[PDB]
């Protein structure tokens, strides 16, 4: 049936489908199982940066031949930083140039719509939340996959708060704030490093 | 009389001068003629941003050779974007990673003093123009080099302002600004073209 896989784990996965149910407008990055539990969910805004793009097309199959519920919409967006490898990461650094469009293309995307939650679970994960961070102009919920107090993860919770974890999966409340210029070298790290 | 030389025009040195005469701090990116114009004056404290590993080395000689005047102190940075070729012009991009350093670091650098007078006239130029935008917390003038050179560095009067033309140099009063976090892809791709 060729139907894409949620790849956490029970609990981790419940917490998501918890904050899709209670999230109007869904922004993830990274496509696949998860982007299926929110095209199930009526009445929902979903938009799913991708970067491989033939995993792009297969999801964009996926739900051409599996319409989402009622009143939903999804967006698969393929988002392009050259080409990638078996496990969607970029062959080379060939498109370095373009590697921000990821984290940040998005979030000025035409009919932009706030999202409620936003999911970081692709590449450039840190970057993704830092774009977030800097770009909401209300509250949101960040679900951040596979979050550990690994110190270029954990770099996050200047901007994000702390954390509440389920399993490996990281929940932020996270608030409009100003770029501080003092953060913009780090910054670029993270939007830059897949 | 194997001096650096300013190789500004008369109507444009006489403004540097003239800014460097008001000025007690000055910030420059790229090294030379103009630093000779600094250092021989009283009571400034002067860096200069430097890609050109060999021309630093070379500028630090002849200061050493020809010590700043009364109270002057002079501070030639190398700043690391990879191996140079003219004009300190990185010769490939091993280095990107490392490319915002040179506009961006030293803002945060120890010992650090804000500038009265920034001068543009190395690399980076429009990324270095910014950065001074954003990072400085009372106003400065910034003198930029070739200014009608190209049309990409017109972006810069969006956070500047109008400047004020000196033959082919333009000054303008810059006033502390927020970085809009729409601007962010514009901004990272000034920052990493040399």
């Amino acid at each position: 049936q060729m139907r894409p896989e949620l790849t956490m784990p029970p609990a981790e996965a419940e917490a998501l489908r918890m904050a899709y149910e209670e999230a109007e407008v869904i922004l993830e990055y990274g496509s696949g199982g998860s982007t299926v539990v929110a095209a199930e969910l009526p009445g929902k805004h979903v938009t799913s940066v991708e970067s491989d793009r033939a995993w792009a097309r297969m999801m964009k199959a996926w739900l051409a031949a599996n319409p989402p519920a009622e009143g939903t919409e999804v967006n698969i967006v393929w988002t392009d930083i050259g080409p990638t490898g078996d496990w969607g990461h970029p062959v080379s650094d060939a498109k370095w140039r373009s590697y921000p469009d990821y984290p940040l293309a998005v979030w000025r995307t035409e009919g932009f719509r706030h999202p409620d939650v936003v999911l970081v679970d692709g590449r450039f994960r840190v970057g993704c939340a830092l774009a977030t961070a800097f770009s909401i102009t209300r509250p949101v919920t960040l679900l951040f996959d596979d979050y550990s107090q690994r110190r270029w993860q954990h770099q996050v919770e200047e901007f994000l708060g702390a954390p509440l974890m389920i399993g490996r999966l990281a929940a932020f409340q996270v608030e409009p704030q100003p770029i501080p210029p003092g953060s913009l070298m780090q910054l670029i790290r993270t939007m830059t490093s897949p």
